[PDB]
């Protein structure tokens, strides 16, 4: 019954990631001016540059230079030999209206409550109560092997880091009837933007003994763990110069590390009414209210919309048989108490609100108690 | 035991797939002339432009301004009528070498067999005896209508459509000890970009008549069929114009339309050292391999890498219950029948060959016969 799972994060400073920071900076500078800002903010980064580029209809005066600035200097990219520099970068923008063709189809003259959503597609949720926090531990050590390294980092500990860092865990699992329950972490992977001076032998005993073991509890590790420590041996350039970045080019780690499934759809630089990031915000909240209901062990939530239509055209439930209850019985409980229309997810989510900044490092789920980890009391 | 499920699709023209073909473009041009050019070309569409970003080390003598405005053409944005002209676009390139750290680390001074993976990451593959080509009937279906779409506006029947198109399949499906039955259509989204001209009535009959009676079957259509088509109401302002495209946001499309898993890797613009591609197709191959040596009758299989490192750091199986063998033993047969090393991959899979343009639209998957769709004779 045992197996391995693999999952994957990637640090603040991650080219792609700061895309994604960059995108939601811009979407929360908006909304703290217009809280009904229509933001479609797509981030690009290569070496010496943000791009903006997008489709932006809102009343909120936004300085795009200081909003972009700011985001890359709270990340630590302040200087050439770092490879980028708030400072110094250029930031071009191409940033036009909304298409009014979108926004008469969608919002336009539209009571909020019945708003259609922004566009087609679909979305997944997924819980699992391997972890308290509700998400696979694959991915919560990944995401806390990253936020490690900017600790030390940012508190001189480590000062030949840098702020560009990718790591991976594969842990080796047993199963419960559907359940997953993890043994024992079977490999580790951290790679980590570095300076000139500090050698290979000094990162690799410090990502052991500062990193990984300040973060992965010993029971999970044994004499048979694998580590790959800068494995490719040096890692001097990075940032947008090693390797241009894109918003939404990281979307299996904003969400579930490869478990359950994903719709396709980005999360940053998008306004509520884009149910790419709304209706999977609150698919991850009926999962979660399933699981810390005591319904199932774990469970995958489907929905999908087409644009300009206020209700989902479908909702499925997987319970991966760690219910008593049928999919078809757990699909009922759902809907009678959800509402996925995405002018109902606002209000319930507080979609308005600027916090997705905070969103767009780390994973989007299983921290923070947002509005979309506080599980709903359900009724059935 | 029914449930729905949903799946989505986008045509040609689609932006975030017109930068998915054009990375592609660029991939095979380099390949042309340089079989083991190393290429990371990442495309930015918006409103007049096309931007290449990127690291590319290649032998090749490759105009950008050519491949970029040729791959446009293609797909059909000739004149400004249409929101973009490859003859008058704006093509800015900014493309730099390889970091010599990852080249260092990855390739120099390899034996070709022995290469390290481009990067970390985690990669799926999945297959379902659903339909011939092992793929879900949601996504098949929701490719073949943006194929019809293309084909038409090509063939001059419906001349007000445009490149740009989604379409969205939702199937109600029954199962059988874990394999997927389809039963029938239950909605259908089709969006498409048109002239100021035709009317609302007139392409949404035309959309039901000539597009979906011409590939749904009749039998999966039925009284209680729900279509929503131009569901908008209006989609003159479309391409790049209506909505910026990037390279890799479509990697759902790409693969298996929310079944499955996905690790988050994009396929476009990267040669065969990038494992987000090579090992992805290779993992395709496997499962398809087990489905079509009757082993199973729907697989997902995971496949994971290190940075700098040949050897995969982890293979997975889920059956689905779809087998009389456990999943260990399914396990122990891919092992003993494949190598997804990188090195090994480009040779299997004749990964060097310029046909990436083609897999850019209409899904990797499931088409054409190319060497991850055609099986591996099993020895067990
Ligand atoms: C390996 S790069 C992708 C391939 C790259 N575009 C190329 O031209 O080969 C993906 C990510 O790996 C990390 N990376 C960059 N340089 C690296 C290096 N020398 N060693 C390890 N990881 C590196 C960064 O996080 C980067 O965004
Ligand atoms: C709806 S747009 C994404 C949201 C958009 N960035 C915004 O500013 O609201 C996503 C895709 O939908 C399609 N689309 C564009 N305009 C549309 C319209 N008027 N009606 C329907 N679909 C449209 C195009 O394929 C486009 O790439
Ligand atoms: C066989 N069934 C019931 C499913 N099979 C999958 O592969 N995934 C699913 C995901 C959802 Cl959200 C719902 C159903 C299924
Ligand atoms: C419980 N097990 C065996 C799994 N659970 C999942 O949710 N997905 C998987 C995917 C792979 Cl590739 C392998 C195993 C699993
Ligand atoms: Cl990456
Ligand atoms: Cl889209």
């Amino acid at each position: 019954g045992t197996f391995l799972f693999t999952s994957e994060s990637v640090g603040e400073g991650h080219p792609d990631k700061i895309c994604d920071q960059i995108s939601d900076a811009v979407l929360d500078a908006h909304l703290q001016q217009d809280p009904d800002a229509k933001v479609a903010c797509e981030t690009v980064a290569k070496t010496g540059m943000i791009l903006l580029a997008g489709e932006i209809t809102s009343r909120a005066a936004v300085d795009y230079q200081k909003v972009v600035r700011e985001a890359v200097k709270h990340i630590g990219y302040d200087d050439s030999s770092k490879g980028f520099d708030y400072k110094t970068c250029n930031v071009l923008v191409a940033l036009e209206q909304q298409s009014p063709d979108i926004a008469q189809g969608v919002h336009l003259d539209r009571n909020e409550e019945d708003i259609g959503a922004g566009d087609q597609g679909l979305m997944f949720g997924y819980a699992t109560d391997e972890t308290e926090e509700c998400m696979p531990l694959t991915i919560v050590l990944a995401h806390k092997l990253n936020a490690k390294l900017a600790e030390l980092r940012r508190n001189g500990t480590l000062p030949w880091l840098r702020p560009d860092s990718k790591t991976q865990v594969t842990v080796q699992y047993m199963q419960d009837r559907g359940a997953v329950l993890p043994i024992r972490v079977h490999t580790i992977v951290i790679s980590v933007q570095h300076d000139e001076e500090v050698c290979l032998d000094e990162m690799r005993d410090a990502l052991k003994e500062k990193v990984i073991k300040a973060v992965v509890p010993a029971k999970y590790l044994d004499e048979d763990t694998i580590y790959h420590l800068q494995p490719s041996g040096r890692f001097v350039i990075g940032g947008p110069q090693g390797d241009a970045g894109l918003t939404g080019r990281k979307i299996i780690v904003d969400t579930y590390g490869g478990w359950g499934a994903h719709g396709g759809g980005a999360f940053s630089g998008k306004d509520y009414t884009k149910v790419d990031r709304s209706a999977a915000y609150a698919a991850r909240w009926v999962a979660k209210s399933l699981v810390k209901g005591g319904l199932c062990r774990r469970v995958l939530v489907q929905v999908s919309y087409a644009i300009g239509v206020s209700h989902p055209l479908s909702i499925s439930i997987f319970h991966y048989g760690t219910s008593q209850k049928s999919e078809r019985e757990l699909l009922e409980i759902v809907k009678k108490n959800f509402d996925l229309r995405p002018g109902v997810i606002v209000r319930d989510l507080d979609l308005k609100k600027p916090i997705y900044q905070r969103t767009a490092a780390y994973g989007h789920f299983g921290r923070d108690s947002f509005p979309w980890e506080v599980p709903k009391k359900l009724k059935y």
